[PDB]
């Protein structure tokens, strides 16, 4: 049966949600869209409801909406945000103009944690572990995050973590680059899933040291900052950059050796430093994977091959179809009423 909705103004718009969701309350962030913390009396969980902004204003948004929804309904892992529900006040396609999403709530993100807790070695392991485990899931479904960062890691009171914003296209017109992998920033050859490991590395290094590893100002400064630690590229990596300008420009810079991670991260679990040198490598191909990373002896106290699941193949076949603004809209509708809540 169709539930009974109610109305109220939150974040300057009409919010019409089913009565199971009570005590809606804005998060204060805004960086994640329009989102409220709520209590779901159906599951009895604390949830996070997000009202999609004019989801179908144009092909770009239309397809973007269906894309996110597809991703959310497909992902079912304890370290990745997933769909507890999705609903619309509309009774028929005709109406349909808004999409509402629901997920578990955490209330905070990594970014807003270095400024608080002092972070012991132990908690760092737990946090990096969850990112790698969730990453392994995501990667198995052939989905790349591409822009992983501390602000995309939703963490709750008990340092439990969920990865957010995965697989969402690119940017329009900017974007922080303090964690993006160099392969991406200078746009080189085909780039594998390992781009995310580069990011995990930056984060891990940040959690260990309390300061941002590569807080560059603009594009060349970032590259300056990274090459000063991992060193400039040899002929092996240069030859693989099946690019042009980027290759000729990269090699223009002054050659530099890789620093000694051991003395860069003064005082830090040695096993931690070992992992960083395996993640922060210029060459993605020679960079460690999430699965490999979960076996490293640093995560000794948490590793458990049986409890580190994989995803089913993600049917990404819609990413090539050219559709009308109304068709992308309709598919998002189909995806909404065919939805089935998890157990
Ligand atoms: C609702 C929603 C829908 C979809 C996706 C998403 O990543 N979609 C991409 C396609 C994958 C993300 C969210 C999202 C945003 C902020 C959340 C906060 C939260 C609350 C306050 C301050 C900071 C945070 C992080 N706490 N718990 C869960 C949260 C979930």
């Amino acid at each position: 049966e169709r539930p009974t909705f109610y109305r109220q103004e939150l974040n300057k718009t009409i919010w019409e949600v089913p009565e199971r969701y009570q005590n809606l309350s804005p998060v204060g962030s805004g960086a994640y869209g329009s989102v409220c913390a709520a209590f779901d009396t159906k599951t009895g969980l604390r949830v996070a409801v997000k009202k999609l902004s004019r989801p179908f204003q144009s092909i770009i948004h239309a397809k973007r909406t269906y894309r996110e929804l597809r991703l959310l309904k497909h992902m079912k892992h304890e370290n990745v945000i997933g769909l507890l529900d999705v609903f619309t006040p509309a009774r028929s396609l005709e109406e349909f103009n808004d999409v509402y999403l629901v997920t578990h709530l955490m209330g905070a993100d990594l970014n807003n944690i270095v400024k608080c807790q002092k972070l012991t070695d132990d908690h760092v392991q737990f946090l990096i572990y969850q990112i790698l485990r969730g990453l392994k899931y995501i990667h198995s479904a052939d989905i790349i995050h591409r822009d992983l960062k501390p602000s995309n890691l939703a963490v709750n009171e008990d340092c439990e973590l969920k990865i957010l914003d995965f697989g969402l296209a690119r940017h329009t017109d900017v974007a922080t680059r303090w964690y993006r992998a160099p392969e991406i920033m200078l746009n080189w050859m085909h780039y594998n899933q390992t781009v995310d490991i580069w990011s995990v590395g930056c984060i891990m290094a940040e959690l260990l040291t309390g300061r941002t590893l590569f807080p560059g100002t603009d594009h060349i400064d970032q590259l300056k900052l990274i090459l000063r630690l991992v060193g400039t590229p040899g002929a092996e990596l240069l030859k693989k950059i099946s690019s042009e300008s980027a290759r000729n420009y990269i090699q223009s810079l002054t050659q530099m050796p890789k620093m000694n991670f051991a003395n860069v991260f003064i005082g830090a679990n040695p096993l931690a430093v070992d992992l960083l040198e395996k993640m922060l490598v210029l060459d993605s191909d020679k960079r460690i994977t999430a699965a490999q990373a979960l076996a490293h002896a640093y995560f000794a106290q948490y590793h458990d091959p049986d409890d580190e699941p994989v995803a089913d193949p993600y049917d990404q076949s819609f990413e090539s179809r050219d559709l009308l603004i109304d068709e992308w809209k309709s598919l998002t509708y189909d995806e909404v009423i065919s939805f089935v809540p998890p157990p």
